[PDB]
This record gives structure tokens, C-alpha cells and sequence, in this order.
């Protein structure tokens, strides 16, 4: 009981870059060093932009910042810390019904603002930066306009489905497949976002 060890933080290993002419993924730390961040929860690089990747030991998935918290999905992060520059950050926010966690907004980042101009053509954002069309056919649902694998998707849980604006409408959360060939999505509505703040 003495030698027991602890599941680390979560640790932003890069983000997802949308405030220019084009996405593209940017990566911000290593696999030797986030294998680090994540068993000490000091994270010294600062933070920019909205979409953030992360990582645990284990896995890697997305994680969106809006209103000034930092959102996720639980079954990726779990009850984890993040890694901060003053350690370890307990969440302000855990729904496992929801399948949602989420992290104040560290400093130096941008918050998303919920889109409230009715979203009629959404976009997923996906762990490669791509940017794919999405068709809302529900509240919480939205079918692919290109077919496209499941392979494609994973670790893309947390990211952001954005109006045509860009504002942010949902957390992409799973994928509804046939035969190994994703064709619609699901994901948390924003505003259950705002009902758990
Ligand atoms: C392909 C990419 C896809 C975005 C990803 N999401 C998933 O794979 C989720 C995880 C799990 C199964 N998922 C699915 O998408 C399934 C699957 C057949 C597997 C495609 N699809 C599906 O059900 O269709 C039905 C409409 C949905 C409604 C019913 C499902 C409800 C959703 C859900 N809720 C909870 C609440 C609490 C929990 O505690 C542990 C756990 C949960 N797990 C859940 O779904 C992803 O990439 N993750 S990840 O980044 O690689 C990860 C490593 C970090
Ligand atoms: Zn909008």
C-alpha cells in the first residue's frame, strides 16, 4: 500500500490552430515529456487558442474551451487532474450521465461563446484539423454529408461542432457507424453545457 502509485493528470500535448487562413494540428510536447507533465502536473507551456489536444498515459482525445472552462468527455479523461503551472487542477465540473468534465480556461487561451443564431450546417472539427460538413438532423445528432471511417473519428471525442459562423454548438462525443463506415455523429449540446455551469 506504500508502493502504489496514482492515474496522472491530463496533459495538453498540443492544440488544434483555427484563428488563420487554414486548421492544421500543432504539436506543443513529446511523448517522453507528456509522459512526464502528466506524473508531476506541471505544465510550464503556456496555452493559445480554443481546441487543445490532450492525452492521458493511455489515451489521447480533444478538449474544447467555451464560456471560459475547458470541456472534455469523461470517458476519456475520467476523475483526472490537468496539468497546470501550479500543478495539478481539480475539475469544476464532472457528469458522468453527460459523459462531460471540464477545467477553468487556463490564461493566455480563447473561449468559444456558444452559438445563438441557430445552427443549420455544422462543421466537426477532428483530431487532424479537418474540418468535415455536418448535416444537424436532430438536437444532439448530425449525419456526414462524405462517408468516411471510424478510424478518422477516434480521438476526436471533445472536440467542437461549429456553426457556419464559428461559434461553438456541441462536443463531439460518438459516432454512429455501419459496417466500419461512420455516417452520422453525436455530441453534447451546448446548452447543457450552460445548464451544468
Ligand atoms: C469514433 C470516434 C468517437 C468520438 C469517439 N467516441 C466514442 O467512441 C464513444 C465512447 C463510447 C462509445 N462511443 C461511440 O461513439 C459508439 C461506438 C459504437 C463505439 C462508435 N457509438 C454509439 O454509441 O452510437 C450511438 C448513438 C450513441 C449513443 C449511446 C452512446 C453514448 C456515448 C457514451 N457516453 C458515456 C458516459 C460515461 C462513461 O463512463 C466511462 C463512458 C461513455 N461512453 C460513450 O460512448 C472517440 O473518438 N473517443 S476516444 O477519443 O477515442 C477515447 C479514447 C479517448
Ligand atoms: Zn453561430
Amino acid at each position: 500500500m506504500a508502493s502504489m502509485k496514482k492515474k496522472g493528470s491530463v496533459v495538453i500535448v498540443g492544440r488544434i490552430n483555427l484563428s488563420g487562413d487554414t486548421a492544421y494540428a500543432q504539436q506543443t510536447r513529446g511523448e517522453e515529456g507528456c509522459q512526464e507533465t502528466s506524473q508531476t502536473g506541471r505544465d510550464k507551456n503556456q496555452v493559445e487558442g480554443e481546441v487543445q489536444i490532450v492525452s492521458t498515459a493511455t489515451q489521447t482525445f480533444l478538449a474544447t474551451s467555451i464560456n471560459g472552462v475547458l470541456w472534455t468527455v469523461y470517458h476519456g479523461a475520467g476523475t483526472r487532474t490537468i496539468a497546470s503551472p501550479k500543478g495539478p487542477v481539480t475539475q469544476m465540473y464532472t457528469n458522468v450521465d453527460k459523459d462531460l468534465v471540464g477545467w477553468q480556461a487556463p490564461q493566455g487561451s480563447r473561449s468559444l461563446t456558444p452559438c445563438t443564431c441557430g445552427s443549420s450546417d455544422l462543421y466537426l472539427v477532428t483530431r487532424h484539423a479537418d474540418v468535415i460538413p455536418v448535416r444537424r438532423r436532430g438536437d444532439s445528432t448530425g449525419s456526414l454529408l462524405s462517408p468516411r471511417p471510424l478510424s478518422y473519428l477516434k480521438g476526436s471525442s471533445g472536440g467542437p461542432l461549429l456553426c457556419p459562423a464559428g461559434h461553438a454548438v456541441g462536443i463531439f462525443r460518438a459516432a454512429v457507424s455501419t459496417r466500419g463506415v461512420a455516417k452520422a455523429v453525436q455530441f453534447i449540446p451546448v446548452e447543457s453545457l450552460e445548464t451544468t455551469m
